[PDB]
């Protein structure tokens, strides 16, 4: 029975999540801009739909038949603690807790981010150990259980240099 | 977590175990079969056992892993150090799990009186099963943490709660 970790894929600068068969979601910065196909799927097959950092993909054709389709929401309630699924191409996997906050258009080194604020839970400084988020993590998803259900609820878009503030970017 | 750290964490028994020395291997004490009588082509008359609760070091006579260099192994740690266990999953995946360590704690779990260090994992807010928390074949994997320029091992993994959110490290 597939993990959630199976649906996590490299993609383009950074990741993406695999929702469902046909439904693929990343970060918008971390696609290719010169492509003629994905996951070997001509572009003219693929329906994008783009809504500032968050991007989703929706295939004519079942790419991951091995899943089940699973709950996307926009965002999550204010408070929810979430997990951000981190992979690296050393093999490592990387969940890591996340308070999430406020919709907002937050300045993260330098520039305007918008999306739904989080706060990492894994304490003071992660520098040294697998605690904090670095550059090339961008397209992890963020995920939350309620009751039986797995919920995802948007992409890793942005954190800041410090390591405390996050920026999961949402559907519209 | 650096390789050499992976390096040392061994498929043993019914879970794992960890070299901390050419000479020296730790693990939980439940994962060790009952009838076995040799331990990596050696007879049990050319090995130390150690054993404190569902703590167990091994100290060799003869170098089994010459490509190691020793490193501290410590009772514990303070209450507040985040740690991360390092659980191997199926296939190469690593998952360098964070837990916030606390008090020594007595406990009963399912069917069984357990004693060691007690933490709360920082992966997620209800990580019971396999994606975001620990699983039976988990134990004996190593609490590790970086002090200064040094990594330190703690104890190894002998326990979660029903929750899931819970976890216990025997100690030496
Ligand atoms: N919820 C909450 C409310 C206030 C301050 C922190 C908070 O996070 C809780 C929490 C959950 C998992 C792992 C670590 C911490």
């Amino acid at each position: 029975p597939p993990t959630l970790w199976s649906r996590v894929t490299k993609f383009g600068s950074g990741w993406g999540f695999w929702v469902s068969p046909t439904v693929f979601i990343t970060t918008t910065h971390v696609i290719p801009t010169s492509a003629k196909e994905f996951f070997g799927e001509p572009l003219t097959s693929i329906a994008i739909h783009r809504a500032g950092e968050f991007t989703l993909f929706r295939f004519s054709k079942k790419i991951r038949p091995d899943l089940t389709g699973m709950i996307l929401e926009e965002g999550c309630p204010e408070g929810t603690v979430c997990s951000v699924l981190i992979k690296r191409d050393s093999g490592e996997l990387l969940p890591l807790a996340v308070r999430m906050g406020a919709i907002a258009s937050m300045r993260i080194q330098g520039r305007l981010v918008h999306g739904q604020s989080g706060m990492l839970l894994t304490g003071a400084n992660a520098k040294g150990m697998d605690l904090g988020t670095i550059p090339g993590d961008c397209g992890a998803p963020y995920v939350y259980k309620r009751a039986n259900d797995w919920v995802v609820c948007g992409v890793h878009a942005a954190a800041t240099k410090s390591g405390n503030t996050v920026v999961c970017a949402v559907q519209a």
